[PDB]
């Protein structure tokens, strides 16, 4: 029905990480040798998909865990320019019908900084995609975050270059799989740990004065906003009402509400719920939010058939799928950009 | 304007811990000499209280991290029995507005058992509350988690005496707080930490199977249900089509849906805002929905002044705010119950 | 997925009136031909249907306009007296199936009493069905509401038999339809005449005492509520904040919410909305909403697919879709009842 | 908390009415003394209200049913005039605060679209309010409705002049005052009666293709929306999947949703209501709602304290506060309007 859809959650792999992908497809799929075919693939199955289901766009990002699977810094940087460079080339068969994010190493703020300026100067990228926390140190059980005065430099790269950066999440590992997830294996990925993951690190962002000292960032999240939306009165009430009265406020000027209007934004990647969407609309606004899929870990169809479908005001539905989008991304003509 | 209202979240410390009760204030009170002399009374302040606001009948439970907080497991259960000991004789100046909830040592299964079943038979307690994980180990780094089969046997005392388990959430200590929290340490607690935890427990006990082999099992989550609500359709969705087709059905037998129908109740305990509340009765219904305060980390003037005026139609809001909990606590008589 | 629902605004016609059946399908109907097929049938085609849609139990009533559009009172008393007798003939077929609600000529009140006290206790009919106000005069251009004193031994007769009255809407016919209606025809029926006809019938019982001399009468809307819910507040407003300080007082004594916890239901008939079933939920109360279908006006796959398939927690599921009607109609078992 | 906000369906009368304005206080108003002061003053009362309440800035109209109500076309036009020429005068001495739109006879199309263009282009009104359909013939028992071809010239003169039309209710007079409300007369006004004109009225002028005519008319209707957001599936459902195949196609080219997204607006006027409130923004979009109070019959306290203190997205409350009216009426500065 609407046509010219944006997503933007929307992943590959390298073919030479098939033993990986599989791996990964043993938690998060169940038809493991689809999924591969279909997230290694680029202009052929992805563009059929896409044709079926009124997406126009498609912004692609590297899979999870990617690059900040990778502990080694020299071979999670030559990993990152490696990505980089092979999406550009696939993106050069279809540009009117996909972009990409740039794929990062997040060992050190000012090589991030540099390999983003790479991909938005060289490519045209349309911002990056970073799967949460970087792993590090001997086993990678160390935790890189970028809530932090060590990370200024990489943020002004992105208010300076004005493009967005989505905070995916990825898998626990290490000691905190141990002690918190492996006698609960189950809730391991979308049920649960991503959404921990994500939105520690985000509301980390928000209470470490991140969009303070860069008012211009655009910080996206997944699958609705990773539980925040839900507890927006919850957190309003005890940072404003009681954590900003004990120290808070010295690193945290706005209010949450404040960073959901001028910073953050959510996607309805893996979360096709009309319910969910309209309390997202009350507690974020629809200028906010963003269509996506997470494909291949969700079908065109279960994402496209509910949103084309959903009870949902003719406004809101064009700016959710694609309007908001193309302001954001500042978006020349692309297939049924305007139909 | 209600009258009669019951409220179930509502905290208590034995007044020779005041040292930690201050450190716990510094924490999470913006007046501290209120807050230490409001958390000891039980039978004057918090009755003036009550009276000012239609709080009929309070269920009281051990402030948190209490008992879990201890991972010596001598003094853990002798702390235990001197609270539960200390409250029932404190309750009996008010039976008409005063319940208790048993305070427990959960190091070991059978022994909490017994303390519960002594806790019910001897003193009418209406329940259990237990705030997480246990602490354990030498220097208290180690977590007890109740989801396994160890833990059968104090199941089964909770659905042979008929009584809910209140989980509670507690601070994060040791590794967990090092890794995750201490870079961001305003995120502890209400605005992130404590839904964190609860959350990755009570899905650990429904993908465990623990609600299926105690079906008439109850348990109860505070702050609208700690995140879980925003992701019902996601969890479900995570779990039917996907983790379900992979082995989560071999020890997890009912959805999502049915979990929440049948064994789980969330409180407004620390959430005051209506359309969260709406939203939670989409998500759950109004009948898996109680009424509480979390005083007096709350104030009786926030929860009721917004309960008592928030728009709902008049079926449900005598049913959230006593009659959903006169039901579930065999709770006929108390004071206002026929207001 | 769900089976053994109850659907009861659910529409026959006697076959002789074949051309009056036409004409009415010629308003709202597609597909004349299957509707006089499918408004006519009662044991064949709409027990395939609601076989194939998992529904266990329906109370039938006659169509609209159907008694209410006989101002001659001695034709209109002969033809309810005909549809009760048939109907009561049809059902023994599938009793396990069916029930139904009584017909009545409303010119008298002492006389449509009779009928729906004979339809009740020789048939075991479920209640009345009628299509708002009677019309009466030389010409049919009068209108007999029931909101008033004359009708309180017919309201006495639903309490003392213990069953509900159902408010279905009927188009406008003589001067309102050609002062109101005539230039913009198209709004004829669901759009818009049919909530208009209701509501006003509806609030004129609740603003003269109706339910104030009968507090136990159970009166039903479909099409969740004509419009009603959506002023809930507005309406309440005008009620208690002035109308009831310039007399409304002296003849209503209860708050809109109020009678809508105590007296009034409503049905999903021909309103398949989830976004507007869960704003019915927080204003009316989910214990208020019973699931229907409105056929032959609609379908079974739209009204069943729909209601299957929404997104909604099991306790309401359960009771929209079978418990509440289960209750209010004191139903013995029927097929699925339980399942 | 927020200034700088817009009202618009803010009602004055002139004082030598003052026999028929403590009239309407008696259907309308508890305190009829405070009324007639109220509604006659402009530049005293009103702006303390609005400056105790962050409203920069007011569209003043003619109170109902004014003009309206006036059956002598010769007498409706002089006194449409006279109001004019006043309120020209009454908003220079605040014009920083106060704007009005155009009170019209309707007794005739080219004579109210020259009086709109005159007050437009010679006083820069906003638009015009007109109490839905004219009282015409002998003894003002007829209706001049105005969603007809008749009308083409007038609603031709809104667009060339680009101003929106504010469809406001009337009370019902003569033979449907008569036939419908003198024996519930307590459901007059804003209980029932006034949305029932207003949505007929404004869904006329969708089905007979005012709309299809005059795609760029803008049309406001207050109440939030008059019902018509309630059914806004069931009126879609019943145009597009039936009505449409029967005729209503030949007049009525786009969805009901369509004609929500590029021509009709709601308020917020006299529903203060955030559960409503979020309804309309899932069925119709923040970007097409309003705020208003209906001042004087609703107050500056109720409408704002409402509105500044209602849980809502920080972006919403901008928008729907003042920032969709001041793009919606070309605004230029006025109090607060960046504050
Ligand atoms: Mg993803
Ligand atoms: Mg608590
Ligand atoms: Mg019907
Ligand atoms: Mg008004």
């Amino acid at each position: 029905h609407m046509l010219g859809k944006i997503a933007l959650e929307e992943a590959f792999a390298l073919p030479r990480f098939e033993e990986k992908t599989r791996w990964w497809a043993s938690l998060f799929s169940t038809d493991a040798e689809t999924h591969v075919k279909e997230i290694t693939d680029i202009n052929k199955i992805r563009i059929e998909h896409a044709d079926k289901h009124g997406v126009g766009y498609q912004i692609l990002s590297y899979t999870a865990p990617g690059v900040q699977d990778i502990w080694d810094p020299v071979e999670a940087q030559a990993l990152a320019v490696e990505i980089n460079d092979y999406i550009a080339e696939q993106v050069r068969v279809n540009p009117d019908r996909f972009g990409a994010f740039a794929t990062l190493s997040m060992h050190n703020p000012k090589e991030a900084a540099d390999e983003l300026r790479r991909c938005v100067e060289k490519y045209g990228f349309k911002g990056a995609l970073v799967n949460d926390t970087q792993r590090a140190g001997p086993d990678g059980d160390d935790m890189i975050f970028y809530d932090n005065a060590d990370w200024d430099i990489f943020w002004q790269t992105c208010t300076e270059l004005d493009v967005p950066f989505y905070m995916h999440p990825r898998n626990p590992t290490g000691t905190i799989y141990e002690k918190l997830w492996a006698d609960r294996k189950w809730l391991v990925g979308p049920p649960l740990s991503f959404a921990h993951g994500v939105s520690l690190h985000v509301l980390g962002m928000v209470t470490n004065g991140v969009f303070d000292r860069h008012p211009k960032l655009q910080i996206i999240m997944g699958h609705l906003g990773e539980h925040v939306p839900f507890d927006m009165w919850r957190i309003n009430h005890w940072f404003e009402d009681r954590k900003k009265l004990l120290g808070l406020a010295e690193t945290c000027k706005k209010t949450i509400r404040d960073y959901f209007a001028e910073n953050i934004w959510i996607t309805t990647s893996g979360h096709f719920s009309t319910t969910t969407l309209n309390f997202c609309m009350a507690e974020v606004g629809s200028d906010r939010i963003l269509f996506s899929i997470d494909y291949p870990y969700e079908t065109f169809s279960d994402a496209c058939e509910w949103f084309d479908n959903a009870e949902l005001n003719g406004t809101d539905r064009l700016k959710i799928g694609r309007e908001n989008a193309k302001k954001l991304f500042k978006l020349d003509s692309y297939k049924d950009s305007s139909a």
